[PDB]
């Protein structure tokens, strides 16, 4: 189209996906690319008619639910200000109770530290948490020839997740 | 490649892109696609051989700087706060003595809004700030164009940005 080739989702729920799909489909979009840390999203997205995806190895979705948008925030806040001073690059987005933080770009023991940060703020302000990916190199490995078999045509990796499990396969 | 065929590179600096671009080339990378807001950066990727971009329509490259990283995160985290609440969708990272926001998903004026904050925050917490894209649809559809011309064979725009810009156009 005159916008451009692709368009990009963001996936943090199947339902969500494909609901989302189907509206740009309506509008008269003709590819669309999916991202998630979610491998069981990435197949869906596929089997949905899709073959061009965004993954996410050494990296994850952190997740924070409850119904005080103001804790959430707080949350998400002391998390951004970590991953930032680390080195990640992060992306965010509220869906209804949830904010979705998707970090990457930091090795393997920083992740750790992160996903437990995210576990004690959770505990501080009241609210739940849920991590998204967070893998092993082989994991990855393993899951991409899988979205191949099954007829992924393009997958895109961030350039800062890709020197980290590079770096990690080293 | 075993990870994936396309890596993605943030491209915020001309030099800074071209300079990751290289190093990504020398770990054996094939396929690099590149998302900026700044068009002559994306130009300077298609230049370098480059032929899939990432493109921001509706939306805006918020960059604070200063020597005080407290100062640029106090200011980050206001706009976070307030993009989110909009609906946005937000990409940040650190760059030397830069805290770049990459906001997608909010109509023209509420952007706006947001631009006017980012003066209003750098002034308060004694920093600088830039603004980049923000441009009207006309401007987006003749720079697209133009990337076509220089040889762009895949471009890629956020679904959240081509929604509102196609209500914009309607
Ligand atoms: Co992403
Ligand atoms: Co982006
Ligand atoms: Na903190
Ligand atoms: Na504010």
């Amino acid at each position: 189209g005159a916008m451009g080739d692709i368009l990009i989702v963001w996936a943090k729920d199947v339902d969500e996906m494909l609901k989302q799909v189907e509206i740009l489909r309506r509008l008269g979009a003709k590819q669309i690319a999916v991202e998630s840390s979610d491998w069981r999203i990435l197949q869906e997205a596929l089997k949905k008619g899709g073959d061009i995806l965004i993954v996410n190895g050494g990296g994850m979705t952190i997740t924070f639910r409850g119904d005080d948008l103001e804790a959430l925030l707080k949350a998400a806040i002391e998390m951004i200000k970590q991953a930032l001073k680390f080195g990640a690059t992060i992306e965010l987005s509220l869906d209804g109770n949830d904010l979705n933080i998707n970090i990457t770009g930091v090795p393997e023991q920083v992740r750790k530290e992160l996903a437990k940060e995210a576990e004690r703020l959770a505990k501080e302000f009241g609210i739940t948490v849920t991590r998204t990916g967070g893998g092993d190199v082989d994991e990855m490995l393993k899951q991409v020839e899988i979205l191949r078999r099954l007829g992924a045509k393009q997958i895109a990796v961030h350039s800062d997740d890709w020197r980290i499990l590079q770096e990690a396969l080293k």
